[PDB]
């Protein structure tokens, strides 16, 4: 069952002996030691260096700085000229020639970066953004609708029934990828999500074929959206322009294989970590079930805040830094941990309560600003809001059960089971 928790109370004291960041180990621990070690580095090494985590028999790269204070991360953020993104915003990148094939234009600097996401941004017309909005609601609907039908039980796992489909159904249909390509699209992301994790051993050869056939996929769907001509995204893209620039089909297909990455396991895991933080909280849900609308926005920040899906991004140091009297060369990787700065003590009056209807919340979940701030925040926060308006119409009174079965994961805050049950 779930272990009780008083909404409110901190993490326990992690003595900063015992702080092991470049340990697989360290990253197996629950919340309450993790959150217990980033409050410890907060208030008594708030920049410190560490060595990657090493994977014996691999080559493991070298260390980082870690940025644990929300001024800090926010700083990072707004100087890209000197935390550059490229080569990768990962500590390791294990297939560096292929930084841009899975990356797009998160690996990029300007001025690079500043046209692709432009052209891009330019392909999210009216008519797509309408299309986008109503399939979100159909397919939290519809998915929600399917629980109910499937389990008579009254019992499922929300990770594989509504919190893992629903984020690649949406980026599915803005794609205008058609109902019978749904499979091969869910087993090629699967492979590519499951590589970085052990359980089921995953082959890197058969990584290296899914990676290359739904780069096909996208580049094929793309030249057929050239010739014929629909309302989806992938038709915007192709006749998106800026200053004459337009983007080939195989930058097509890096954005659209980014977009199954990073558009899709971090709202599943937002969307997870919600549900167990509205399940250990029950005045929280009955607070924002009792006045949905006017709480959502408000609700759904603090759910990114409280779920920092993503852990940290790298950056790379393009010249000599001193900050907090912190000096770090030119060349040296950085590390921002939003779930650090999401706990920051001197940004968030009592930063561990789940409240629904914190205001201010200047969370980090997306980003600390400025030029890579996430692409999608509001359909995440679209997303969010509207899967739970679905289970609080369909089954309102739906719970977790059981603790999460954890991703052992440094970089996604990631939730692989979630049992749920719910009545009439
Ligand atoms: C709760 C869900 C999500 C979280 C926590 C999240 C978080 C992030 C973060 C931390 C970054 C890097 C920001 C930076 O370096 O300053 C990012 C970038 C990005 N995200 Fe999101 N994201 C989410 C959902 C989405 C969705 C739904 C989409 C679209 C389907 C999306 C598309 C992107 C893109 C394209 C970029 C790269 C932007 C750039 O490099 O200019 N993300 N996201
Ligand atoms: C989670 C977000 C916001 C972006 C994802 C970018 C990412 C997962 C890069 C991984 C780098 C790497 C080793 C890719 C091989 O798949």
């Amino acid at each position: 069952g779930l272990l009780p928790r008083v909404n409110g109370t901190p993490p326990p004291e992690v003595p900063l002996a015992d702080i092991e960041l470049g340990s697989l180990e360290f990253w197996g621990r629950d919340d309450d030691f993790r959150d217990g070690a980033f409050a410890t580095l907060r208030r008594e090494a708030p920049i410190s260096f560490w060595p990657p985590i090493e994977l014996a028999g691999l080559t493991a790269g070298k260390g980082h700085w870690a940025l644990t204070k929300h001024d800090d991360i926010h700083f990072a953020s707004r100087h890209p000229e000197i935390f550059h993104s490229s080569p990768n915003i990962v500590i390791h990148d294990q297939t560096p020639e292929l930084a841009e094939y899975f990356g797009s234009m998160i690996v990029l600097d300007d001025p690079r970066h500043q046209r692709l996401r432009s052209i891009v941004s330019r392909a999210f017309t009216p008519k797509v953004v309408a299309r986008i909005e109503a399939s979100v609601r159909e397919r939290a609907h519809r998915l929600v609708a399917a629980m109910i039908e499937n389990h008579p039980d009254g019992q499922a796992d929300l990770v594989s029934e509504l919190a893992g489909p629903l984020p690649l159904q949406i980026i599915c249909d803005m794609m205008g990828i058609p109902e019978e390509d749904h499979e091969q699209i869910f087993h090629w992301t699967n492979v590519i999500l499951g590589f970085g994790d052990p359980d089921l051993t995953t082959d890197f050869d058969e990584f290296l074929q899914v990676s290359m056939a739904i780069g096909g996929y996208a580049t094929a769907l793309a030249d057929d959206r050239r010739v014929n001509h629909h309302g989806d995204l992938t038709t915007s893209l192709v006749e998106a322009e800026v200053d004459g620039e337009r983007l080939s089909s195989s930058e097509i297909a890096m954005f659209f294989i980014l977009l199954v990455v990073a558009g899709n396991e971090t709202t599943r895991n937002a969307i997870s970590h919600g549900m167990l933080a509205l399940s250990r909280y029950p005045d929280e849900r009955a607070k924002w079930w009792s006045d949905f609308d006017g709480l959502a926005a408000t609700a759904v920040e603090e759910i990114v805040r409280w779920a920092s899906p993503v852990v940290y991004m790298r950056r790379t140091l393009s010249q000599d830094v001193d900050l907090r009297g912190t000096k770090m060369a030119a060349g040296d990787k950085v590390t921002l941990w939003y779930c650090s700065a999401n706990r920051d003590e001197e940004k968030f009056a009592d930063p561990w309560t789940f409240d629904v209807t914190r205001n201010p919340n200047p969370q980090v979940g997306f980003g600390g600003g400025g030029a890579h701030f996430c692409l999608g925040a509001n359909l995440a926060r679209r997303e969010i809001r509207v899967v739970f308006d679905e289970l609080r119409r369909q089954m309102p009174d739906v719970v977790a059960t059981e603790e999460p079965a954890r991703l052992l994961s440094q970089f996604i805050h990631g939730i692989k089971r979630l049992p749920v049950a719910w009545s009439r």
